[PDB]
């Protein structure tokens, strides 16, 4: 396929703690974490704003549309999300 230095992506799983997750995304083609609960299953998982989703429960959503991604997240207690590249700075952020 395309030729581009394959960055580094990790797999993070979130288990519903408060009757649901604590993160939300938005985007047609590219999906990125819009917001993150101040203490939701997502925050405790390590999900920060600006994380592109690669794989979702064995379902590649690199192109899929938000909607498709949403429903997917509503499948199973938890959801294995593969984020690529994390934030890094001198400030707690």
């Amino acid at each position: 396929g395309s030729s581009g230095s394959s960055g580094v992506q990790r797999c993070v799983i979130i288990q519903k703690d408060q009757h649901g997750f604590g993160f939300t995304v938005s985007g047609d083609r590219i999906v990125l974490v819009q917001s993150v609960r101040p203490g939701g299953a997502a925050m405790k998982a390590g999900v920060k704003e600006g994380d592109r989703i690669i794989k979702v429960n064995g379902t590649m959503v690199t192109n899929s549309s938000h909607l498709e991604v949403v429903k997917l997240i509503k499948s199973g207690a938890y959801v294995a999300l593969t984020l690529l590249g994390s934030s890094s700075g001198p400030s707690s952020g």
